[PDB]
C-alpha cells in the first residue's frame, strides 16, 4: 500500500527515536542515505543536535528491501560498537517509513579520500598516514571477524572517514543472496567489485574470514596507489583466466617491500595460509610505529 508495509514493524524501546526528532537533510548516497540533525539522540542531552546518516527505503521498493533494511539493523544490534565500524545509533519505525540511524562521515568514502590526496599534475598523506589507514581499517574487521560477521565487498568504497580521519567500514550487515550477484554489474564509479573477491568466494562462491582477508589485500594495495582501479582494462572473462593463472597485482610505486609482502600474503592461494585480521592488526601496529611521517 504505497509506502505503508503489509505487516507492521515491532517497537524497540533501546533504539527508537522520535520521528520529530530527526531533520532530514541533503542525499548522500543512492537508495537511499541522507544526511540529518538528530535531536537529543543522547537522552542525558537533549538540547545538542547530532549530525547522522539515515538509511530509508525509496518509494519504488518492495517488502523483500524492507525486509533486507530491517535485517541490515538487526545484525547491526548483535554486532555492537567499535570506533573503526559505522554504527547503529538508533531507528524510527512506527507510524512512518523505516528509518536506520547510522554515523555520518563526513569526508565521505576512502578512495574518494585517497584520490583527491593525489599530488597534482587536498594535503598530501605521509607513509606513516597510509599505513595508519590500513591499521584503522584492519582494526574494523579484527572486531567484526571476532563477532563472526564476514563482510563480503570490503573495498575503500566501503571505509568511510570521519571529520577526524577515523576509517569506518560500512555496510558490514547487509543481507545479499550471493547466487544472484550478477558479476557483470558494476559500481556507481564503473569498476568490477569481483576484482576485490577471493579466487574461491568467485569461482566456488565460498566466502570466509579468509575471502575478507583477500579483500583487505586489494584495499592496502588501493592505499598505497592512493585510489587506483585494480586490474585497470581488465574484463570479468579475463581476471577469471588472470586468477586461474596465479597472476597477481604489481608492487605499487609508493610501498615498501614489507607492505608488498602484506599484500601478497593475502592473496595467498590457500586460504588457510593467508594471515588472520588479528595478525594483521599486530604487523600494521609494528609498521606504524616504525615508518616516518617524513617528520
Ligand atoms: C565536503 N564533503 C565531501 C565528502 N562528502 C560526503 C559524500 C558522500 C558521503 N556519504 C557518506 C555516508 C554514507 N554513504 C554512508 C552509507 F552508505 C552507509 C552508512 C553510513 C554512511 N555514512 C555516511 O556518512 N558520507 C559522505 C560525505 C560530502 C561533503
Ligand atoms: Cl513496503
Ligand atoms: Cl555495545
Ligand atoms: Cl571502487
Amino acid at each position: 500500500v504505497a509506502g505503508v508495509s503489509e505487516y507492521e514493524l515491532p517497537e524497540d524501546p533501546r533504539w527508537e527515536l522520535p520521528r520529530d526528532r530527526l531533520v532530514l537533510g541533503k542525499p548522500l548516497g543512492e537508495g537511499q542515505v541522507v544526511l540529518a540533525e538528530a535531536i537529543g539522540l543522547d537522552k542525558d542531552k537533549p538540547n545538542r543536535v547530532t549530525k547522522v546518516a539515515v538509511k530509508m527505503l525509496k518509494s519504488d521498493a518492495t517488502e523483500k528491501d524492507l525486509s533486507d533494511l530491517i535485517s541490515e539493523m538487526e545484525m547491526m544490534k548483535m554486532i555492537g560498537k567499535h570506533k573503526n565500524i559505522i554504527n547503529l545509533l538508533g531507528a524510527c519505525t512506527q507510524d512512518g517509513p523505516l528509518y536506520v540511524i547510522v554515523e555520518y562521515a563526513s569526508k565521505g568514502n576512502l578512495r574518494e579520500y585517497l584520490q583527491a590526496r593525489r599530488p597534482p599534475g587536498e594535503e598530501q598523506l605521509s607513509s606513516k598516514d597510509l599505513v595508519s589507514c590500513a591499521y584503522q581499517v584492519a582494526r574494523g574487521m579484527e572486531y567484526l571477524a571476532s563477532k563472526k560477521c564476514i563482510h563480503r565487498d570490503l573495498a575503500a568504497r566501503n571505509v568511510l572517514v570521519t571529520e577526524d580521519n577515523v576509517m569506518k567500514i560500512a555496510d558490514f550487515g547487509l543481507a545479499r543472496d550471493i547466487h544472484h550477484i550478477d558479476y557483470y554489474k558494476k559500481t556507481t564509479n564503473g569498476r568490477l567489485p569481483v576484482k576485490w573477491m577471493a579466487p574461491e568466494a568467485l569461482f566456488d562462491r565460498i566466502y570466509t574470514h579468509q575471502s575478507d582477508v583477500w579483500s583487505f589485500g586489494v584495499l592496502l594495495w588501493e592505499i598505497f596507489t592512493l585510489g587506483g582501479s585494480p586490474y585497470p582494462g581488465v574484463p570479468v572473462e579475463e581476471l577469471f583466466k588472470l586468477l586461474k593463472e596465479g597472476h597477481r597485482m604489481d608492487k605499487p610505486s609508493n610501498c615498501t617491500n614489507e607492505l608488498y609482502m602484506m599484500m601478497r600474503d593475502c592473496w595467498h592461494a590457500v586460504p588457510s595460509q593467508r594471515p588472520t585480521f588479528k595478525q594483521l592488526v599486530e604487523d600494521l601496529d609494528r609498521i606504524v610505529a616504525l615508518t616516518s611521517n617524513q617528520e
